[PDB]
């Protein structure tokens, strides 16, 4: 149908605005401490502090199948990765004090984004 293909469009043009909100959350992040997921080789107890990892690469991945279906969900991942961090790494580590700086960074950039998303519809 032309209703199935004009959504289609939307999800794609969605995509690609994720795709700039994602390229500029991980810039706030020039050590890559959360570029990709903790790995179970080196944290091999990770999965019994934290039962949904995230990372940027993972987020990328889902990204560019449109397996975001709007702004909340893509939030969701990026509240996930620091939230993470934030419980399995004590206050006085470079991780957590890494994801307090990207949370704080990122919060500049999620809020146009939703005005952009609103606005856009």
């Amino acid at each position: 149908s032309m209703e199935q293909v004009a959504m289609e469009l939307r999800l794609t043009e969605l995509t690609r605005l994720l795709r700039s909100v994602l390229d500029q959350l991980q810039d706030k992040d020039p050590a890559r401490i959360f570029a990709q997921p903790v790995s179970l080789k080196e944290v091999p107890d990770y999965l019994d502090h934290i039962k949904h990892p995230m990372d940027f690469a993972t987020m990328r991945k889902r990204l560019e199948a449109q397996g975001y279906k709007n702004l909340h969900e893509f939030e969701e991942d990026f509240d996930l990765i620091i939230d993470n961090c934030m419980k399995y790494n004590a206050r006085d580590t470079v991780f957590y004090r890494a994801a307090v700086r990207l949370r704080d960074q990122g919060g500049v950039v999620l809020r146009q984004a939703r005005r952009e998303v609103d606005s856009i519809g």
